[PDB]
């Protein structure tokens, strides 16, 4: 018997251990689905999400101590009972001041399951947790650092609930955690929280993905997005593929201790129009434009650093502040005008400016259908969202089209019949 049907486990040479083809899957074919080992609702989203299973719901029962836990009914609250025993009694006691990270709540969930469960879950048919890379030797000491961090927040936010291993064993997890962790968006790209998926971490990195992981709740789905033949390594891509060659393989140096060799990293192919230039009397001379680029790259960091602190209106201002200067040498198609963009408009949604959303919408679309991959989960959600921006503007004719080319895509990557899929089509109707 197979641990999963047409597939296995190998030794991907330059890449560690990988995942294999045995026999062919198609376009849209599922090859495996995968439980949380893992898994933590992001605090933004309690009330609206059950923090069991993710379900989006009104009506959510809450816990009865804290009040700061929701669940679909008893039976998500019993299920999620073990984990939620950690953090109830801390959150009635300290306040708001209980303000542990996303990584740390849910490396004190792989503690509470490595305890009760040591044997192989039926999330480990391929790869346990305990065999997860750290990558320890290649860290920077800024990682070193925020490592130290997380492992001291661990202590003096579960101390009282939680028996630890020694200091080594906690940096080999948070280690482990950095390099395999995954993240699990809504239909719209919305975080959600953070999960460890450990038989989808086998999956190697390519720009050029041959699959595409997508959430059913919390249980993880891998479906084929081009034909993979037996014998074919299955690859996903592990960031947003928007992005230059070089800010891709700095990305993955620097997160995941690799430089990516696929066909777009070799080739280079999509980075002249990602990098699009305005056709102005002069044009931009190359030292110009790698001063735009360094401009843009280092507001995108410094936006990814400061995005848990700054309020929605000073993020609206470096967006059109940014955009405004950039302009001078890009088009409104080159990807460091598109980051700004995309920002922008999230901030429209916030503010419930329907309109100005819109106008940013109506300029992304087209652009992200040239640069991401022909199934993109970033291509379906752009649609979905200007869908729903011209349904709840009146114009059923745009959004019907719109939802439709959020569909088509879908039914490759959630399948036919994923939840997502009827919510929007219920949508239509009505
Ligand atoms: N395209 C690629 N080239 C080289 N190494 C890669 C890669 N994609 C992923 N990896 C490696 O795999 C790591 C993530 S976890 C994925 C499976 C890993 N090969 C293992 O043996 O457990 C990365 O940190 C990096 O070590
Ligand atoms: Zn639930
Ligand atoms: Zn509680
Ligand atoms: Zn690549």
């Amino acid at each position: 018997a197979e641990a999963r049907g047409g597939l296995e486990r190998f030794c991907s040479a330059g890449k560690g251990r990988g995942l294999r083809a045995l026999r062919p899957f198609h376009v849209g074919d599922l090859l495996f689905s995968c439980p949380a080992y893992a898994c933590v609702l992001t605090v933004g989203e309690r009330g609206h999400h059950c923090e069991c299973c993710f379900a989006r719901k009104e009506g959510l029962s809450k816990c009865g101590r804290c009040k700061q836990a929701f669940y679909c009914d008893v039976e998500c609250q019993k299920e999620d009972w073990p984990l939620h025993k950690l953090e109830c009694s801390s959150m009635v006691v300290l306040g708001e001041n209980w303000n542990p990270s996303e990584t740390v709540r849910l490396t004190a969930r792989i503690l509470a399951k490595q305890k009760i469960h040591p044997e192989r879950t039926p999330s480990e048919k391929l790869l346990a947790v305990r065999e997860f890379e750290s990558h320890l030797d290649k860290l920077d000491n800024e990682k070193k650092d925020l490592i130290q961090s997380d492992i001291a927040a661990l202590h003096q936010f579960y101390s009282k609930y939680l028996e630890f291993p020694d200091h080594s064993s906690l940096v080999v997890l948070f280690a482990q955690v950095n390099c395999n962790g995954f993240t699990i968006e809504d239909e719209e790209l919305s975080h959600l929280g953070s999960a460890i998926f450990p038989d989808v971490a086998l999956m190697n990195h390519s720009c050029c993905p041959n699959v595409i992981v997508t959430y059913k709740g919390t249980l993880a789905e891998v479906r084929a997005v081009q034909e993979i033949h037996p014998g074919d390594e299955v690859f996903t891509s592990y960031i947003d593929l928007l992005y230059p060659t070089e800010d891709r393989n700095d990305r993955l140096r620097d997160s995941y201790f690799f430089t990516c060799e696929c066909r777009e990293c070799t080739t280079k192919d999509k980075d002249k129009a990602k990098v699009e230039v305005r056709k102005l009397s002069s044009p931009p001379q190359a030292e110009a434009i790698r001063d735009m680029v360094r401009y843009a790259r280092n507001v995108i960091e410094e936006f990814r650093r400061a995005k848990h602190y700054k309020s929605p209106s000073e993020l609206l201002e470096i967006c059109e502040l940014s955009q405004e200067k950039m302009s001078s040498v890009f088009e409104d198609s080159n990807v460091y005008m598109l980051h700004m963009m995309y920002q922008a408009m999230g901030v429209c949604l916030y503010m419930q400016d329907w309109e100005g959303a819109l106008k940013y919408g109506q300029k992304i679309i087209k652009p992200y259908s040239k640069h991401y991959p022909v199934y993109s989960l970033n291509v379906a959600s752009m649609w979905l969202k200007l869908g729903r921006l011209y349904m709840g503007l009146e114009n059923k004719a745009a959004g019907e089209k719109a939802l439709k080319k959020a569909i088509a895509i879908m039914e490759v990557a959630h399948g036919k019949d994923h939840p997502y899929i009827s919510e929007i089509k219920q949508e239509i109707e009505s």
